[PDB]
């Protein structure tokens, strides 16, 4: 939540937004 564990540099942060992004709520 506060930040991701992993010492990633953006790969759920880029990715992540995308399958939001896909979903679309609203």
């Amino acid at each position: 939540m506060k930040f991701y564990t992993i010492k990633l540099p953006k790969f759920l942060g880029g990715i992540v937004r995308a399958m939001l992004g896909s979903f679309r709520k609203d």
